[PDB]
């Protein structure tokens, strides 16, 4: 579908840490027409396999949860929420979806004995007066953002990790168009994982030639100036983990491509650890991402785009 379209299906979807399965059985089903096959692993991760004419095997990253509370505690008409910021927010329960804002209070004129009842300051809570029917320990709140476009720009909850999503899935189908030599795969991470390289293990055991990790960036760490910008491209990690000559070799495929890019001195949102021990080339790449850890997270669909082209054309012109 349209680039657009499905970064706000993904950013709908509820997949907090622990609770990925519904994002990826959305991911595993859009995937499928463009993959040979798609392997779970026990923890839930998925891995899309997409034969080339097995010059060596490129491996793609990208992580799938989101934020997610848990009711830890129901006392009088309070309940509290645990981090498993946040305004709105939407909570499973046994009758269904339960909606609410945390910290707001249902009308009341509150007196010096009220008032010692009301959760105190840095406590996350919802009142549960406001809610139709229950809500009970260990049910789990996300937030409640429906996604939208708006200058070419597409605005919603998690695309943080959810822009990394779609920029896979745009790559398998334009792989779709090429008799690429390398072997792909593309792997989508559950939190329950023990790293980048486990969670692609718990699917196939390979040791990938190169790997390629997908994240999020805008802002520069001092001591640089910041010089993101959306729409400007795709951000290359420069920082010490990745391997520098692997990094001029997928330059070189954008600027034949015309793949315009953007770079930073380190990124990185460690998920190379395992990478790294095993010796796989890695490659850091963002894409551009305003008011991060918000609601309201921006992203631009053609920096997801030609990250996406750039990939398809890295599995057909990489060595």
């Amino acid at each position: 579908m349209e680039t657009g379209k499905l970064l706000m299906e993904l950013s709908n979807l509820d997949g907090p840490s622990g609770y990925e399965t519904n994002v990826v059985s959305y991911i595993k089903s859009v995937i499928e027409p463009f993959v040979d096959e798609a392997k779970t692993t026990r923890h839930g991760s998925l891995i899309g396999y997409k034969k080339g004419k097995g010059i060596g095997k490129l491996a793609f990253f990208a992580h799938v949860d989101e934020i997610g509370f848990v009711v830890s505690k129901v006392e009088g008409q309070f309940a509290r929420l645990e981090p498993v910021y946040a305004s709105k927010v939407r909570i499973y329960t046994k009758n269904g979806i339960e909606r609410g804002v945390i910290g707001m209070l249902a009308p009341h004129l509150q007196d010096s004995e009220s008032r010692k009842k009301v959760p105190t300051y840095d406590e996350i809570f919802v009142d549960l007066s406001l809610c139709e029917r229950g809500v009970r320990v260990g049910d789990i709140a996300v937030i409640d953002q429906t996604a939208f476009e708006t200058n070419g720009k597409v605005v919603g909850k998690a695309l943080d990790n959810r822009a990394s999503c779609g920029v896979l899935v745009k790559v398998l189908e334009f792989l779709k168009r090429y008799d690429h030599p390398w072997d792909v795969y593309v792997v989508f991470s559950v939190q329950e994982e023990t790293g980048c390289l486990g969670a692609l293990t718990g699917a196939y055991e390979i040791n990938p030639d190169a790997a390629i990790v997908m994240d999020v960036t805008f802002a520069s760490e001092p001591p640089f100036s910041d010089h993101i910008e959306l729409g400007k491209g795709p951000v290359i990690g420069l920082g010490p983990v990745v391997d520098r000559n692997l990094v001029q070799k997928i330059i070189e495929i954008a600027k034949k491509h015309n793949v315009s890019l953007q770079e930073e001195a380190v990124g990185g949102r460690t998920d190379f650890v395992q990478l790294v021990r095993n010796g796989v080339r890695t490659s850091l790449i963002s894409i551009p991402l305003k008011y991060m850890h918000t609601p309201v997270e921006m992203v631009d669909p053609r920096d997801v785009e030609e990250l996406a082209r750039l990939l398809s054309l890295v599995a057909v012109e990489l060595e």
